[PDB]
């Protein structure tokens, strides 16, 4: 064994030739062929052919490494990786890499020779394997996870421009070849174990390039034209109207692309930019303009009424006695009690809606305050209302201490409804983001400074006065300096006036002049950085609003409000009458001058 | 060759190319001799000299250089452990980047007196940033957080003991059998011990580094502030045991400084470390004018 | 501590290395000198 391995590594067949007659007369698992293939330089491994001939003259071709790390690897995989067309053909003429190296430091390409060839830019080897006379590869085969070659191609994509160009081109080539070989089979419809298709997988994983390619792709070849999603309804001059498939973009049995993009947990790289693709933005705008805007405005109006009733009923709360408060025959009492009942009902409604959302989505802690700010705020207001009810019926007077907070939250939650308008939706987005990010840092630093100087000042004071020798009072008096209401001499119970005035001046210069102006500068810089990002965040928020409204209204009319019209785009390869729910859009282009064919309809 | 380099793009290309050529020829003629190991009178090697003088181009060339020629391959620092497809894992030498007998590159870059042109950008080279992040994640983060926690405890004890200072009489204040007096005296002892500790640490730093006056407030802001707080504490002690009531006039200042020194510990976090950096720089530059 | 090759006179060039991975689509595998046979 050692001598054979040494001869194979040395690329010398003299020792192997001498030992062959002797053999005839007489943890890893690597075979002689695998070792020869691995230890090959510039195709200098010549012992492979002799070893294969000897093995045939004496099952060895399929020998594979048995190690869990490299389980399943064979000579064909090594040849394919090495980019040896001749060696690959020779090995094929005369499996799945399940090893941990090839599972989801490692490289994932699927677990089939066809997938490995497809993911590596060896198109010729893909073609040869697909139409190899000795043995053709199975285009529809799936690995352990269930990914096909198309799933593997989607997984490989990393949004790099060259990588995107590759993955899209190879996807198109494999699609066309698969259609040519097996017209009946629908390759894209296949799903992996998780249940996602290549399009759904691309939308879920954030691969914007693959999604953009798939959504709007046209194959002009008459041989394979049904493998397209964007057609051309007609064209007269520089004007032409086209269609988009919208097959599983609007409503799909498993999961549509819109809801996969919108309901992503923000771990997806670029959810915000994934809705700018050609069909999706226009589809969302169509849904907004058609039937969602009126429902949104009605919801806003009803919330306004609820808040007005809540404010009126809380303003006129009974003040004399202890809760609960017995009813009175006066009409005012009846109206007040009606207001309280309506407020409590609204609180319960929001409580249940928040619980429903948190169960359905199961957000993680990190993304809880980054993707569900509005839901958290509404749920917290409902929680305050319910605590207020519990205290009120427990003969406690602290219920008001809860109620007011809820009431305050109520009004400040009206900003949620500013997402129906672009220019105010962006303003609310910036308010949210600044509150989340900047104020935490600013307040940590501010409180460090304030507490340090308040402790120093109250230590200096001796109260011997107005009992200013209190930490709370000194903290409040030093905080007043920040809001332009600070008295420089608010006490005289100190033995040393110079120390007191020096401390106050230092605090004023360090916080009022330095920290606050620095915060102004940082807010200005942040406004510039996120001028465009806020627009994308607002668009995502409105898209989620549209999806929620449509899902809620599905009960009233599940399929009545469907986007796009059913149209015939051509004939199927086997039958005819290729009917699909298309979404027409027009376009005008002076430069190119009408040079194309395939206009579905004769007359514009 | 290192001395000649002036960080110009053409100059850098020259100096690196000639360095490589001379290295290869020297290896061919005299394989046994290790040319780079030689040092000048000051004791620096070409790599250490490049790191010290701020020559970022020469440092970047030296740190990550591979000579594929089989004749002279050991004259390389960045290898290639393996490669399967578009994925490959490589290695870096780290010979005298982490620990060196004379002076490692990391400590030469970090402990430079800011006269070096571009200390700040010299840590972005391929091995150094990842090496520092590895050290942070592995064993330094926990010690930093423990130090922050202990400083928080010290500051809380100091604040509590200074808040309840005796007000009637003249120092020193005789002890009382009450438990509150025992706790207060324990707080004072702990505060004084912390002040002495920071005093000695500041003296140690200033002796080891010997900063110049110009760079004193540009490279050792935190050290100066901690030393000044310790100085205030010691002056407070001296006045307190001299039967003077002005010790409080010192103590409070120290106390104030104490809390505002917590910002030193915001460098364990990027987004607040940058904020503290800007506070420092603005205080130094803009407010004077 | 890892072995990176053989010294010009002796052998077993051992040094304290710091491994890092890299991924690159564009260039397509064209080099030699991989220290280890198997990834
Ligand atoms: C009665 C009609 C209720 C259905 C409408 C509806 O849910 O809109 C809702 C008002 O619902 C209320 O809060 C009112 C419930 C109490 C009724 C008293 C007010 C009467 C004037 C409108 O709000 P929404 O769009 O349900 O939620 C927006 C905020 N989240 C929860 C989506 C984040
Ligand atoms: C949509 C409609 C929204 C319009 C909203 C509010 C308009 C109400 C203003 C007119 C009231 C003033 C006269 C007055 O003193 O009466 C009060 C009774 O007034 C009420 O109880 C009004 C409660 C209305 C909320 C339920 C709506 C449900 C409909 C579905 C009795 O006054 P009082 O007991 O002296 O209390 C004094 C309280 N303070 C001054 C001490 C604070
Ligand atoms: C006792 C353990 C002391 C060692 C830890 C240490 O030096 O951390 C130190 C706290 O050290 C103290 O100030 C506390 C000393 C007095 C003990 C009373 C508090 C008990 C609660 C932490 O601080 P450091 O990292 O030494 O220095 C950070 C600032 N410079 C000096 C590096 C600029
Ligand atoms: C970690 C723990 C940190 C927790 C920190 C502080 C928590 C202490 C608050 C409880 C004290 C209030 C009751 C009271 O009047 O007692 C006081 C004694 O209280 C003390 O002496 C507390 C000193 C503690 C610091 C040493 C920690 C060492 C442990 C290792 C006596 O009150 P008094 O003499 O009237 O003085 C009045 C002073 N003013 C109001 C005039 C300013
Ligand atoms: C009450 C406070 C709300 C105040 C809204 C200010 C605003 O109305 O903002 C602009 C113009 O919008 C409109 O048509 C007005 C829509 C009217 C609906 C009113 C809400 C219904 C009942 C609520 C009570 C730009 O935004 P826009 O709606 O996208 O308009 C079209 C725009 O010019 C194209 O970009
Ligand atoms: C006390 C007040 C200190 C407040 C810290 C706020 C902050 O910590 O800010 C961000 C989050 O970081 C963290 O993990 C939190 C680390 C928790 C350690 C707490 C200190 C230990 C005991 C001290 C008392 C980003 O900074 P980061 O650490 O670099 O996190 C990773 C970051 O997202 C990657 O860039
Ligand atoms: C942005 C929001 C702007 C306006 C929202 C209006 C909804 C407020 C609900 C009414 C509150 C309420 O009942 O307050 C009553 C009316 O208060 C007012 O003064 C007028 C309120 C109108 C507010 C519009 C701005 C209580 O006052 P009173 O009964 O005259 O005297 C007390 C004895
Ligand atoms: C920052 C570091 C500055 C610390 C300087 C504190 C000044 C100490 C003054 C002091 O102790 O005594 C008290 C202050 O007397 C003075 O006038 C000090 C003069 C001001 C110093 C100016 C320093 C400018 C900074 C005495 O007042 P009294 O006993 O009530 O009569
Ligand atoms: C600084 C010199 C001020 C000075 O000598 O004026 C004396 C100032 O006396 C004081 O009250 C102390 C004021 C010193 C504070 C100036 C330092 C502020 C800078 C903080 C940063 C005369 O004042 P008077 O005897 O109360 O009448
Ligand atoms: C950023 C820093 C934030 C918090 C750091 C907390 C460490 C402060 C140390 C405690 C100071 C202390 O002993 O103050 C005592 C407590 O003062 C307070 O009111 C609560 C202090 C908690 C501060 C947290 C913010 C003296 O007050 P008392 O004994 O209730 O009445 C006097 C007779
Ligand atoms: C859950 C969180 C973060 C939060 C809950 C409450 C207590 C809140 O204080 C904060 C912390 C705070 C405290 C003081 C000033 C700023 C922030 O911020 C919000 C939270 C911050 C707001 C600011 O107003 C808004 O953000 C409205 C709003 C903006 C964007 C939205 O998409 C939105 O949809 C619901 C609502 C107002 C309060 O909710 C309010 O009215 C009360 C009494 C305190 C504010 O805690
Ligand atoms: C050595 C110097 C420059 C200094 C020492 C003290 C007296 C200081 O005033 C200054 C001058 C001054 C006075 C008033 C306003 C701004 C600046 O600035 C600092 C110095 C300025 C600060 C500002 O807070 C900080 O800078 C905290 C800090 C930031 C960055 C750090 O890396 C850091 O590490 C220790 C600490 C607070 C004081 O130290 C403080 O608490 C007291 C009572 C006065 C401030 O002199």
């Amino acid at each position: 064994r050692r001598s054979i391995f040494d001869a194979v590594a040395q690329s010398n067949c003299q020792e192997l030739e001498s030992l062959l007659p002797f053999l005839q007369r007489s943890e890893t698992g690597k075979t002689c062929l695998l070792k020869a293939m691995l230890n090959l330089h510039n195709g200098q491994n010549d012992t492979i052919a002799l070893l294969l001939d000897v093995a045939r003259k004496t099952q060895f071709v399929n020998a594979s490494y048995t190690d869990s790390y490299y389980k399943g690897q064979t000579a064909l995989h090594i040849a394919i990786e090495r980019r040896n067309m001749t060696l690959v053909t020779l090995l094929v003429e005369n499996a799945a890499a399940n090893g941990d190296f090839f599972k989801k430091p490692g490289f994932y390409f699927g677990e089939l020779p066809l997938s490995l060839a497809a993911c590596t830019n060896q198109l010729a080897i893909v073609k040869f394997l697909l139409q190899n006379s000795w043995q053709p590869a199975d285009i529809s085969a799936r690995d352990s996870v269930g990914n096909t070659v198309l799933h593997a191609l989607v997984e490989v994509a990393d949004n790099t421009v060259d990588n995107t160009k590759f993955v899209t081109s190879m996807y198109n080539e494999i699609l066309i070849l698969g259609a040519k070989l097996h017209p009946t089979l629908k390759l894209e419809e296949i799903t992996n174990r998780k249940g996602l298709t290549p399009l759904a997988l691309a939308a879920s994983s954030g691969k914007i390039g693959v999604l953009a390619y798939i959504l709007q792709r046209e194959i002009h070849e008459p041989e394979c034209r049904h493998l397209s999603r964007k057609f051309t309804e007609w064209a007269y001059g520089p004007v032409h109207s086209s269609l988009y498939d919208l097959s599983c973009i609007d409503t799909c049995e498993k999961n549509s692309v819109l809801e996969v993009i919108a309901y992503s947990s923000s771990e997806t790289p670029n959810r915000h930019d994934m809705l700018l693709v050609e069909p999706l933005n226009r589809l969302l705008q169509d849904k907004w303009d058609r039937f969602v805007k009126r429902i949104f405005y009605f919801n806003f109006f009803v919330y306004c009424l609820y808040m007005i009733i809540f404010t009126a009923a809380a303003y006129y709360r009974p003040v004399e006695g202890l809760p609960p408060y017995k009813l009175k025959n006066t009409v005012g009492d009846y109206f007040r009690v009606t207001g309280e009942i309506l407020s409590v009902s609204g609180g319960v409604y929001f409580f249940f809606r928040g619980i429903q959302y948190f169960l359905q989505r199961r957000p993680s802690l990190k993304s809880l305050f980054v993707d569900s700010y509005s839901e958290i705020l509404f749920f917290v207001q409902s929680l305050f209302m319910l605590v207020s009810v519990v205290l009120y019926f427990s003969q406690r007077k602290e219920y008001v201490a809860s109620m007011v907070f809820s009431l305050a939250m109520g009004w400040t939650n009206m900003l949620y409804y500013t997402r129906g308008f672009q220019q105010m939706g962006i303003y609310a987005v910036m308010i949210e983001k600044m509150i989340l990010r900047d104020l935490c840092r600013f307040m940590f630093v501010y409180l460090v400074f304030l507490f340090g100087f308040s402790t120093a000042v109250v230590t200096l004071i001796e109260d011997g006065g107005n009992s200013y020798n209190s930490l709370y009072s000194t903290c409040l008096e030093l905080f007043k300096f920040t809001i332009g209401m600070g008295d420089l001499e608010f006490t005289e119970n100190y033995d040393f006036k110079a120390v007191f005035i020096i401390l106050l001046l230092a605090y004023v210069i360090l916080t009022y002049i330095l920290l606050l102006n620095m915060l102004i500068a940082l807010m200005g810089e942040t406004v510039n950085k996120i001028a465009q990002e806020s627009k994308n965040i607002w668009k995502l928020q409105r898209a989620i609003t549209i999806l929620d409204t449509e899902k809620s209204f599905l009960k009233c009319m599940r399929k009545a409000f469907r986007s796009g019209k059913l149209l015939q785009v051509g004939f199927t390869p086997d039958g005819k009458d290729d009917y699909r729910w298309c979404f027409r859009v027009d376009e005008v282009n002076w430069t190119t001058w009408n040079t194309n064919v395939g206009i579905i309809n004769e007359d514009p």
